[PDB]
C-alpha cells in the first residue's frame, strides 16, 4: 500500500518581508493538486506574513523548529502552543543545522517532537549522519539512533507516528551541491522501513512518508521520486526559487 | 553625569495573537515620556503582530535572541538582518535561560552582540550569576567574565559599546520572587560600572546604562530606581502585566 507524496520547503535564515509576500503568492498561484501534501517554512519571524500572503487552498505554511515546553519562561524559544494559536499544522524538528551546529541532542530533538505530536501537530523530523560517520560505515547507526530516541519518547505508540514524516537528509549533501544518487538515497529509505517495520509497526512502515533532502532540485527530483520509498522531498535552497514549484509537479507526475 | 533611563519589558515565551493585540494596544495607550526608553520583547512569531498594534511614538519592540551568522542555512535562526528589514532596533542577547538552560557560551553570547552592535542595533547583553556561584563568592568574577568575552569581541571600541545596555539578572531572581535587595543589586552594578571604567573606559563608564533584572515589579521598583548605578529594568512576568506601565511612570518619576 501507497503514501500521499510530500513536498517540505525549508527557507531556512532566508528572506525579507517583501520577499517572503512575493514568492508566497507565487507558489500559491502554482495549480498545487490535492493529492500531494506542501509546506512551506518561513523563518518564525516572517510566519504571519506568510500566513497573510497565503491564498491557496492547499499550501501550507510550516515551522522550522519548535521548543519542548510550553508557554514559559524560555527567552528566544517558541511553543507549540504558539504555532497552533497561529493556526499552523505542521513543524520541523530535528533538523541537521541544529542537531550537528546548534548542539540540539537527540533526546532533545525527540523530546520536542513527542510533544508537538501530542497537541496533534504534524511533524517532519529529521535524520542524517555525516560524511564521517559514513566513511566509517555507520551511516545506518546513526539513522536509526535518531529514530530510536523519538521511538523513546513514542515507543510503539499509533499514531503518535501517524503524524510523523520523516526526512533523510544526509549531512554531505546539504548545500553542498552533492545529492545522493537515487541508489544511496533508496538505500537508506529501504532501512528506515525495515527499521520502522520492526520496531513500530509492519502495517505502519507501509503508511509513513519517508522523504528526501539535501541538494534536491528541479534537476534531480524526478529520478528521486522514482525510488519506490522516496515519499517526496524536503527542499532547502531551491525552495527559495521558482522551481520549487517544478518539483511539485514532478512529485506528482511520478507518484500520484 | 546621567544616563537615559532604559526599562526592556521580557516577555519570553508567552502569549497569542489577541494577547500581543490587546497588551501591545494597552502599552501603546499609556503616556510614555520622550525622556525615558521603553522597549517590549514579545516572542519572534509575534514581532510583526506587536509592530502593527503598536501605534505608540515611544514605545519600540525588541527581539528577545539573534543568530551569530548572517542570511544562510541557519533552520530555525533568526539573523539581524531580518530584525532590521522588520524595523527593529533592539535586541536582547545573552539571557540567563540561553545560557543556563540552553547552553549558549560566554563566547556566542558576545559574537552576537557584536554582530548586531556593528550593524547598528542596540544590544541589551545580560549578565548575572547562579546562587551556587553566589555562594562561593564568585558573583563578581561571573559578571565580569561574561562582559570581558564581550570585550574580547569589542575591546574598547567606541559605539560599539555606546549601543550596548548592560542588563544585571541574579539567575536566582528570574521568576522566584526573589528580588535583590537595593543593596545587593548597587553593589554589583558599582562593581560593573568600576569594571567598564577600568577595562573601557572612564567616561563611557559614565554612560553606560546598567539596567536591573529579576522579579523586578510595580511594589519594588522604586527603591531600585533609586539607586544611583541602576538606571532601569529588564521586566520578564510584569512585564505581560497591566503593571509593566506602573513601572514605567515609577522609573519616569525616579530617574528624570
Amino acid at each position: 500500500p501507497a503514501r500521499r507524496p510530500f513536498i517540505g520547503g525549508n527557507f531556512k535564515c532566508n528572506g525579507s518581508l517583501d520577499f517572503i509576500k512575493s514568492h508566497v503568492a507565487a507558489i500559491a498561484a502554482h495549480k498545487i493538486p490535492d493529492s500531494v501534501d506542501v509546506v512551506i517554512a518561513p523563518s518564525a519571524v516572517h510566519l504571519s506574513t506568510a500566513i497573510a500572503a497565503n491564498t491557496s487552498k492547499q499550501l501550507r505554511i510550516a515551522a522550522q523548529n519548535v521548543y519542548l515546553e510550553g508557554n514559559g519562561a524560555w527567552t528566544g524559544e517558541t511553543s507549540v502552543e504558539m504555532l497552533q494559536d497561529m493556526g499552523l499544522k505542521h513543524v520541523i524538528v530535528g533538523h541537521s543545522e541544529r542537531r550537528r551546529i546548534m548542539g540540539e541532542t537527540d533526546e532533545q530533538s525527540a523530546k520536542k517532537a513527542k510533544r508537538a505530536l501530542e497537541k496533534g501537530m504534524t511533524v517532519i523530523f529529521c535524520v542524517g549522519e555525516t560524511l564521517d560517520e559514513r566513511k566509517a560505515n555507520r551511516t545506518m547507526e546513526v539513522n536509526i539512533a535518531q529514530l530510536e530516541a523519538l521511538g523513546k519518547e513514542l515507543g510503539e505508540s499509533k499514531m503518535l507516528w501517524k503524524e510523523v514524516v520523516i526526512a533523510y537528509e544526509p549531512v554531505w549533501s546539504i548545500g553542498t551541491g552533492v545529492v545522493a544518487t537515487p541508489e544511496q538515497a533508496e538505500e537508506v529509505h529501504v532501512g528506515l522501513r525495515k527499521w520502522f517495520a520492526e520496531k513500530v509497526a509492519a502495517e505502519g512502515a507501509q503508511h509513513i512518508r519517508i522523504i528526501y533532502g539535501g541538494s534536491a532540485n528541479g534537476s534531480n527530483c524526478e529520478k528521486l521520486g522514482q525510488c519506490p520509498n522516496i515519499d517526496g522531498f524536503l527542499v532547502g535552497g531551491a525552495s527559495l526559487k521558482p522551481e520549487f514549484m517544478t518539483m511539485i509537479d514532478i512529485l506528482t507526475k511520478t507518484r500520484t
